This record gives C-alpha cells, structure tokens and sequence, in this order.
C-alpha cells in the first residue's frame, strides 16, 4: 500500500467496479477498498452461482444468499419464553441482546433490509435482472428537453448493458419459458406486452449460464499485469473505510481514513478523487460518520448544516410473492402435436409428430424435445424435458400497471423449496411496487449504539406512504393474483403475500440526486458529485431520487458512467 | 499427460497425500470435481472471514448450501389443496432427483456430500480427538505396546499437520464456567478438557480454523516458495473410473470428465490415490468393476473386493441446547462487592486484585468488573465478546460415546434471538456403531446421479444389541449431564438427529490385515488388496466402531500409507 | 379439542408480536395497545400463562 | 406412552394472585393478575431433578417420540393451583385464611 493514488473507490460491488472499469481504463492510478474479503474463487468478485454444483442444485443457492445477508437494524426482541427450566437464568426485562438496536421502533422498520460484505458485494448473489426505467420511473438528466433526456439515457443504458452483458434471449430454448410467455401474451392480447426479463448473463451450454457480476464489469486483478501492462489498480480487501476528512471549507475531501481488519492498524489514504460505492446504507453511514447530515435521532429543531437531505426521502419497494403450479391445460398443450399410441412402458408405445406440418402448434425443435423425453422417460408423466431451463418472463412497468414483474424461477433469500410437487411445474411471481419519496422516511444513525464494525448503528424510520404508494401496492397484489391464475393455481406454502419490508433489497434515495441541492432536496448533482465538494462522488441506488418499481442496479450503473465522464474531463491521471 | 502420483479429491485426506508426496519430490496431480471456493487461500476454511467471525450464526447457512443429500427416497407427501386447474399427480412418481431404489425406512437420510476444493474441511468444526484403543483399528497385531507407539507417532504428526491445540479457548469465561462445574459434579469419575481443535488463535476475537489448506496450500508447483516441487490441482474434473489390468494387480489409468469443456480424457500415473470421501471412493470403485453394481444379490457374490460397501458404520447423534443456570451466572461475579442499583449515581462493583480467597483470577474479575460498570444496562456479568465454550469428556468404556459441549456452526444448528447467546451451550453426543455385513452402501445399475454416475443407495439400520442400547444410554447421559449446567432451551430439546446428518460415515472400504478373515478392502498401508499401486484414504478405511470425530484418525492412516509409497515407488527425476 | 374449547385463559399479557407483512392499505398499529381482552396489569415474565 | 411428572412448589408470600382495580374480565369482575415465579432454591432444584428423572425413567421403556420431546410446560397449564385462600390453625402464625373446618 502506497499512501497516494489518483482515485480511491470504497466498495467493490458492481457500481464500484463501474468506476474502476472506466477510470483504470483511462489511465488513473486507482485503489479500491472493500470491508469484506475475496469469496468467489479465482474470478475475483464473480457470481457464486457460476459453479457446476449450483447449476445442478439451484435450490441450495438460497442458503448461500441467506448466509451473506446481515440484517441492517434488528429491534429489541420481546418474544416470551416461559418454558425455561426453573433453574435456568431468566430475564426480568426485554433487555438489549444479541446485537439488537434499541433505537429501532419495530413498527417503523425495514426489518428485511440487509447488507453483504464480500468482494463483489451483492452481485456475487443477485438475480441479474437489468431492465431500463421508463420516463415515469427515472430522474431527469437534461431539463426542459425530453428528447435530449431520452437520448442521454439511451447512451448511458446501452453502455451499462454492455458492461453487464445484458441480453434478452438466453432462455429462448426453454419450453417452460415459452409456454408461460406465450400464454400471458395471448391472455392480455393488446393490453400488455410480455418479453424475456433482460438478464445480465451469457449462456455457455444448454445447462450452464454464466451469470454476470462485478467481475464481469471489472476483473478486479491488480494492475499492471500481463494483459494490462500500462494500467494501475490495487484492490485491498478486509479494509473498513471509516471517514472521509473534510477541509474546514467543506469544498474538498483531504483523505480517507481506513482500518485494516487483519492487522488492526489504521491509516490515512490520499487521493485526488474519492468515490463512495459502499451501498445505499453504508454510503450514508460513512458520510454521517464524516460530519455530513446529522448524527443521532433526527431533530428538526436543529437541521444539519451540511447535506440536510442525506438519509431523508428514502424509498424501498413493496414486494409481493407467490408461486404457482402449472395448469393441466398448459401441460397438455406442450404435447398437443403428438400422436400417442399404446400405454407407456409397453413394447408398442409410440409418441410421434410430423416435422413441418402446417397443423403443428409448435416448432420442430420443441416437438423433438417433447417426443424424445416422452419416449426415453416412459416412467415420467410430464412432457417437459428434465433439463429444460427456467422461465424468465416480465411485463415491464407501465402507467396502467405501475409495478415491475418477474415470472420466473431463481434463487433469492425468501425463496421456497419443497420436494412434493415436481419442479417443472413451479413458477415464481414477484411484483415490485414504486414508493413515493417522502421527507419523513429516514435512515439515520445512532450517536450511542454501534454496529459490529464499531460504526454508528443504522436505524430506520419508515412506513409506506399512505396514498398512491399504498393504493398501488394493494392493486399490485391483486394484479399478481389475477395474472398468476392464467398460469395455474397457487402452490400451497407459497400463497400470495407481502414480503417483510426491505427484504427486496432495492433501497434508494438515501443520498439522492437532483439539479439543485435546495429545490430538489438532494445530495448529489447529475454527475453524482456531492454539492459543494470538488472531488467527492457517490455511486449506487442511494442516488436514485424517484419512485421506481424496476430493479435499480442498471440505472445506478448508467449514472456512474456519467459520473466517470465528469471525472475524466476534470482530473488528470498521474504520469505512469 | 503422465504423473508419478494422481490424487482424487482435495479434502484434508487428499491434501495429506499431497503434503507428504509433493514434499518427497514426486510429480503429483490432484483432481477435484468441485471448484475453488474459499478466497485466495485455496481449500481454506470458509469461516475464517472477519464477517463470519462477527456473525457465526450465519455460517450455518453456508454449510447447508454445500451439503448435497446422498440418497433421497421418492416423496409421498399428500398435497391436496392444489387449485382444481393445477396439474395434479396420479401417482408418487420419481421426481426432483429422488432415488427410487431407496427404502425410506432403511436410509441414512441425513448423509450428504460437499463438492468444493477442500471438501468438507471448508466447513467442519475442527474437532480432532485421538481414538483410544477401544475405538482404534489395530496397526500391529498381537503387540499392544508397538501398536500404541505406531499410533502415537502418526497422530502426533497428523496433529502437526492440522495445527491441533487444546488452549485456544482458555480465556473464555463461558468455557471455564461449564468445564469447572462438570469436573466438580463428576467427583473424579470423568475427565473434562478443551476439545482438541485444529485451529490457531490470532486475537481475542479471531480464530484461524484449520482446513485442507493448512495441510497443503494447494498452490501449483514449482513456484517461488517451492522451486523444486511439482504439483498441479485440476478443479471441475469428475473422476469416473480407474482401469484395472486383467490380472487385477495394477491400475493402468484414471478416466476423467472435464466439466468445463465437457471432454473426457485419461490420465496415466505410477500411483493412484482415491480420497473422494467415504461415499464417492466407493462409487468410483464400483464404477470400476470392484465389488458388485446394483441391488445386492448374495447368490452371485462379487469376485473382487467382496466386502466393499458392506460393514458401513454411521454414528448415532443426539443434540440439545441449554440455557445457563442462575447459579452459574451468579458464580461469575462471586468475587465482586456490589453496592447500589445499576444505572444510578451510587452504584459500584469492586474486587481485591490478587486476593487468595478470590474464586477467580484477576484477568477474569477485571473483565467482569469492567463489563458490569461500563454496561449498566446489561443484566449479565459475562463480557459481550467472551469466546465460545469448547468442552469435552472423551469416550471411555464406562461412557462409550464422544461428547462436545460447545458452540459452533453445523447444518442442524439452532438460531434464535429471544434468549441471550451468552447463556446458550450446544450439547452433541456421538455414539459408536458396530460394523455389520448387512449394513450396506450400494449403487444402482440403472439410476444415475447428477454427474451421470451410479446412484448411491443405503441399506442401513442401527444394529440391535449393543449399538442401540448404548445409543439410548447416551441420550440419557446427555440429559443427565446437561442438567448440571442448565435446563434445555425451548426449541432445542433433546433429540436424535436424522441418520447420517452427523457425516461420520466409516467402513465403506474398510482396513484390515487379511482380506477374507478381516472382511476388508485395504491393508494397513491403505493399499487395495491385490493391487500394487492403488491406495484409498479417508474415513471409509476405518473398520471399527468409533464415536469420536474420525478425520484425525483417517489422516494418521494416510500418513502411514504415504510411508509405504515412499518406500516402494521412486519419484521421477525433476 | 373438547378440553381446549372450555379452558379460558386467566391472565393474558399485552401482545408484542411484530406483524410487518400487512398490506400497506391495512390499518396498522403504532403501539402495542391493549387488545383482544388482554391484561395490561400482567407482567408477561412473572405469569401463570397456562392457567385457565 | 405419555409421561407427566409434577413438582411441588414451596409457598412464598411474594407469589401472588391479585385483582385489578381498573381492568375487568368478561363478566365484569376485577381482572385476575399473577405475580409468580418458581422459588429459586429447593423448588427449582427439584424441578430440574424431576426433568432428569423423567428422561432417565422413560428411557427404560423406549425413546422419545419426535414432536413430543421432554419439556417444561407453560406455567399453570397443569391446573393444580393452590394456596390462594390457604388453610391453617391460626390466621396470623400460619399466614392463612381459613381454619381446619374451612371456615373463614
Ligand atoms: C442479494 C440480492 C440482490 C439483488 C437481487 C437478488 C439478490 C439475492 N436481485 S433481485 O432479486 O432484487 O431482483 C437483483 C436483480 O435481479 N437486479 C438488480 O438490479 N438488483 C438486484 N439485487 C440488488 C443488487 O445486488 C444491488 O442493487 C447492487 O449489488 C448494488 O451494487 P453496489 O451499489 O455496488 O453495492 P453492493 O452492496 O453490491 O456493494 C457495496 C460494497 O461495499 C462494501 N462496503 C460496505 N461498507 C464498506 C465500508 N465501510 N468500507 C469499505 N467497503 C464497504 C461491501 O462489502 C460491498 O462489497
Ligand atoms: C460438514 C462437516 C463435516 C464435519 C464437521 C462439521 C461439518 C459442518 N465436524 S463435526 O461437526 O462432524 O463434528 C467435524 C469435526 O469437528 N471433526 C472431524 O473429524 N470431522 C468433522 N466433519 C467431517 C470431516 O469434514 C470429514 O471427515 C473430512 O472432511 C473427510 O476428508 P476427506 O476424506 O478428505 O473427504 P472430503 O469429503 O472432505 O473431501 C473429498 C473431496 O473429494 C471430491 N470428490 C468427490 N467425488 C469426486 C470425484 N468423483 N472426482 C473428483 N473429486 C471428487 C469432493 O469434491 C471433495 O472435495
Ligand atoms: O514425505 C516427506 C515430507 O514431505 C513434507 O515436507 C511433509 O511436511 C513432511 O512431514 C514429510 O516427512
Ligand atoms: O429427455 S430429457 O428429459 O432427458
Ligand atoms: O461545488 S458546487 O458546484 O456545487
Ligand atoms: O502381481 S502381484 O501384484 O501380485
Ligand atoms: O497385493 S497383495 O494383497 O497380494
């Protein structure tokens, strides 16, 4: 470790790695710090589901996700255990225990909010859905010129899609995918459009998908190296970043204070440019521990001096979830082209179809898969091949249905796993609501309680706003129940429900973007630069100031690209 | 193309062969079906992150996510609340990878395997006790002193390799509370000590748990640190068969499947070593024409290695947790003079340093004083960061089970938030199982697993007689002993664990002196009978009824096997 | 079931279970107020909760 | 087979059944409230020895049934409450409410 760099990046998630991609590539001397450690094999910061064993055992990956999500704010426990043995030590009060947060009101929380401290951040575990936002969900990057705004977003999103390797046809050969996709297209003919979820992924074979991650964005290898001899990059894992030191003018950051977790030592790191990409929660924490906003329980009788909007107007999406079991009609439709003679298991048993017949309802490749499965697996009562890839369907947010949808199968922390019903029948439904930003919805930090890294304990003061957000959330549930029924009934054990607030992990607006600090109630400008400060930038979903239902990471990446353009044009890389 | 030694599996037993044989100048290749998974230290313990040492509860999920069940019977649960439109089964057909060969009532349902570089040592609890004579395979026949000396040497070396120690938890108030109370209560009739643990403490809040990596760092060689050694590790390589010559006296190749490219190749070595686990060593051998494929058929007994897959042993396991007694908690602060009410101006907690009449040493009373004064809102005298208890009383003829009275992460472990974690202690008692010919691990001749290999199927019951009587006496012993520390924690009541969840399977390819007389597959050099150049390592070698954790013993056998190799095969010139 | 149906709990403390998966449109408590015949005099940790 | 072991509890003045002066029950009578813990010495030590005894004795018959593992039941589920209007010879000396004819 040198003590001077051109650029320092806090956080090795996909957003931190966007900055690294752009700025190492432009010749800057970059250092990146992560509090967590290298955790995905030899591809640093890669997707943990990219092992042969997880693609053969997708349901086991749920446990991997659960093991790396640490709850943000856990209220004091008041469950009554009154069947202890009389000899056991028994509480007289519901005292603070097991790392709980006595600042937290249990009834105004985001109890499902969690963070991941590993190199690659949450991109080592995510479901890789990268839709664009339409105008209604997206902040303005150009005022008073909507076509210019759209053009700038299209440029940035197109770049972000390349970085992530986003595509919309990796599942096109799935029978279950097309079954579901086609049924929904037909049922909503001319009312809503269905397509494959845009996924940051590259198919490598019929049974292996290379899911994207931070590693995809930037390989996180120290530079110079053989493939990149003139580039300079160092990644420092297990280093807690604790403060950025402001000058007394509040116009520049002077140093980054870090704690090496393995040695115990603390150092001061100097850069020309400081970039915080620690996540929506931890960006805010680091800034508050550095004198931005206000430490302690919010007190409007002395608003902070610096970034008064920091940690206000926070948004988290309502999430509803269910699973279904495919209808009999849909299953029979898979085999509608087949002529069947005899009884399975008999010597005369025959499943045939006529290639290229005008009366066929499916393409030849589909029919060949169904025929071969039925013939080769006569003990199996379904027409869907065993290795058929998962469905990956969406109808994107629109004004008449102002929620994002995912009609798919994948692994997430709340995911369900049963053995009784055949997996080929099962589809997950996840509808995601947009939440209006409101000043009263806050993420703040205790002035007395500390977290496991000795930093001010995060606390939420959150409720879903009572009008449009609430009315849309319940209409969204209704929509899921209505739409899912076109496919099959609910799976017992996975009935329609709201998920715990913040389990969705799409928190935004904690350090939000706008044009004007005061008028737009915000913290960073459209270059993601902190107002007042010449050399401090924030990246991530906490920049997003709008009410959005779609998955936010592609949008956060597009903003960081724009941020990097500003850096490239205003700071000079050191000579190599 | 060609190696001196090829090793199948990168767990801690494979890495014992690598350590020994790379060190002795052999050109070595190792293949693992799984991939690199613990950071830059290849095959290391996943629990050695800062994050997991601050959140040990969460590591249970990591364990769960890498334990893949061996044999899952066909599911017969009735779901009759499907919507009438949903596709509804007419029979209980084979699905979701279930094994229709498996009788659900004669299974080891809890048996599972891990396919990652380092094997199960990326997740294990690092307990490395020695077996006493009663549990230990003989290495020398008819000379107890010479057998003891052989075992003492081998274990001492295995303990060096794993960095076993018995002191890493001495400064834990919880540890001492539990160990001291148990020793008092048994009034000399039993010995308690720290669990011997393969670990090295780095600080008061960080322990570097051992793993395969500690045994052998799995770096390719030659490298700067080892410029004259030769080692290559090939992950994501499914090893499928060893080819026998017609004499059944030598292995001629290893057939592999590269999972990334999809291609199949063969690999030539002078020496072949199988260390793929107790289940998968047996699978690879059966897929190679050893033993018998398919449902056991006594009318046509196999002509090669007929004991392969028979006499399988798995330990009975009982588990509970307790909540520390009020007596024990009050004992922690017994040297303190306490005046006033916590939180008020007049409160104080004092002790006399060095007083001969104190129950506890100064470091303890200082910890308790400062916790009590600095955290007046907290009703317990135990410091927040106090390390976990790590207590055992080892197997003896009068209590023929292994014990661990501790806190650590395992797949069936328990996680709750209502009761303070400082009060909670885990109790795990492990029983020994008599080897019986009828207890079998066999492989289907038609059903295949997710790697297109013959599907494993168990035919297992705990033997009646001594194994069962002991297992139930062991349960009672846990109920009696735990009561001395506190009552059961609700939700973690005393129970037997699903057969095989303990992951201590042995005897699948068992060791003995004579193939026929000892009903066994390898000799005391771990060499497969008849074969000049084929060795097996792992717990499947252990032919005895054992209750202690088996890995240290399997590593000791592997060291002896390496000594035979070094004596009998010459490394190629470098 | 006959037994359960005729045993009425003597003293039921105020309930503090957290239900945070209500729909946003449902009426949601701000406090753990006295409801469903519970007894706000009762310390939940010094009770005979099974008395009926 | 069911196993139910029942402990004896020492009478202690501090263990009380009292009635609210404000909250009422479903019949409009003063709401019963308990102030109860199992006394910390003999009662407690016997209670845990009693659990141990159940585990020891039940094992002579068979192992536990999964789902019905050894446990304390919720306080008062046993429905053997006593001493709320207790008998003795002398109201003052014996700390009591009724005499040996059960007369107040
Ligand atoms: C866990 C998870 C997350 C998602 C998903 C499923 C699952 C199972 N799915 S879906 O199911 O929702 O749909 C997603 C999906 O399909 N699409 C999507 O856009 N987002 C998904 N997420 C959310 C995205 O993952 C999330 O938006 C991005 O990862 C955010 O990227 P970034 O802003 O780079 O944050 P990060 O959390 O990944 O990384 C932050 C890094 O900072 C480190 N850190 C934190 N504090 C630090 C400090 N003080 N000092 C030093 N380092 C310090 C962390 O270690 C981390 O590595
Ligand atoms: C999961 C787990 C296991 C344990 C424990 C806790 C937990 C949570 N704890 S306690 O709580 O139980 O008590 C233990 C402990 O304290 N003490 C102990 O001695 N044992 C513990 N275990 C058991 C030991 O881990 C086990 O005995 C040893 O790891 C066995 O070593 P080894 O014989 O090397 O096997 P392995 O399973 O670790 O490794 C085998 C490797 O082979 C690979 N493989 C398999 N088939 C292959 C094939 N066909 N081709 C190529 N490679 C192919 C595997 O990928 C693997 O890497
Ligand atoms: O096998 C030869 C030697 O190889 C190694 O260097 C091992 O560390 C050592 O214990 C062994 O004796
Ligand atoms: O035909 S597929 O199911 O093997
Ligand atoms: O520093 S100013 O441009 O907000
Ligand atoms: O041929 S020898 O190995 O018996
Ligand atoms: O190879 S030996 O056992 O004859």
């Amino acid at each position: 470790m040198d003590i001077k760099y051109d650029v320092v990046i806090v956080g090795s998630g996909p957003i931190g790695c966007t900055y690294a991609r752009e700025l190492v590539g432009a010749g800057y001397k970059v250092a990146m710090f992560d509090i967590g450690e290298i955790d995905s094999g030899l591809k640093i910061g890669a997707h943990k589901k990219n092992t042969v064993e997880y693609q053969k055992n997708i349901d086991k990956f749920v446990n991997v996700i659960q093991g790396q999500l640490m709850s943000v704010s856990v209220p004091v426990n008041t469950l009554v255990v009154d069947t202890l043995s009389p000899t056991s030590w028994q509480a007289s009060t519901f005292f603070v225990r097991n790392g709980s947060n006595p600042e937290q009101d249990p009834l105004r929380n985001l109890s499902g909010q969690a963070v991941t401290r590993v190199v690659g951040g949450m991109s080592t575990a995510w479901t890789c859905a990268t839709p664009r936002f339409d105008r209604e969900q997206r902040p303005l990057l150009v005022k008073d010129d909507a076509d210019a705004d759209d053009a700038e977003w299209d440029r940035l999103y197109t770049k972000a899609e390349s970085y992530f390797q986003t595509g919309t046809d990796q599942f096109k050969e799935s029978i279950r995918h097309n079954l579901v996709l086609n049924k929904l297209t037909e049922e909503y003919k001319g009312q809503r459009d269905f397509q494959q979820i845009p996924l940051a992924a590259t198919r490598r074979s019929p049974t292996f998908v290379e899911w994207s991650s931070a590693n995809t964005v930037f390989d996180l290898q120290n530079r110079p190296n053989t493939d990149a001899p003139e580039e300079r990059f160092n990644l420092f894992p297990a280093v807690a970043c604790e403060r950025v030191v402001r000058n007394a003018l509040n116009s520049e950051i002077e140093s980054l204070h870090i704690h090496d977790l393995i040695s115990g030592d603390r150092f001061e790191i100097k850069a020309d440019v400081y970039v915080l990409t620690a996540g929506a929660v931890h960006n805010t924490q680091l800034l508050v521990n550095s004198g931005f906003g206000q430490l302690g329980r919010p007190n409007p009788a002395n608003p902070p001096e610096l970034l008064p909007s920091l940690g206000s107007y926070i948004t988290e999406q309502s999430l509803v979830f269910c699973q279904t079991v495919m209808s009999t009609e849909l299953i029979d439709s898979v085999k509608s082209d087949m002529t069947i003679r005899g009884t399975p298991g008999e010597l005369t048993y025959s499943v045939t179809y006529t290639p290229g017949a005008s009366t066929n309802k499916h393409p030849d490749w589909w029919n060949e898969k169904v025929k071969n499965h039925m013939m080769q697996h006569q003990e199996d009562p379904l027409p869907i091949p065993f290795e058929d890839p998962e469905p990956q369907v969406t109808t994107l947010f629109q004004p008449s249905h102002p929620w994002h949808t995912q009609i798919h199968r994948d692994a997430f922390s709340y995911g369900a796993v049963q053995q009784s019903i055949d997996s080929r029948l099962i589809v997950d439904w996840r509808f995601f609501g947009r939440t209006e930003p409101k000043e009263e919805n806050k993420l703040w930090f205790s002035d007395k309680i500390t977290d496991a890294y000795n930093m001010p304990q995060p606390t939420f003061d959150f409720r879903f706003p009572a009008g449009r957000t609430s009315k849309e959330a319940e209409d969204m549930m209704t929509d899921m129940c209505v739409m899912s029924a076109k496919i099959g009934g609910f799976l017992p054990g996975s009935l329609p429900q709201f998920m715990e607030p913040g389990l969705v992990l799409h928190l935004g607006g904690t350090h939000r973007m706008g044009f004007d600090e005061k008028e737009d109630n915000c913290c960073v400008n459209t270059d993601s630069r902190v107002f007042g400060f010449k050399n401090l930038f924030l990246g991530g979903c906490g920049n997003i100031p709008t009410a959005y239902g779609a998955n936010p990471t592609l949008t956060a990446m597009s903003l960081a690209i724009k941020s990097c353009e500003y850096i490239k044009q205003n700071f000079t890389p050191s000579p190599f």
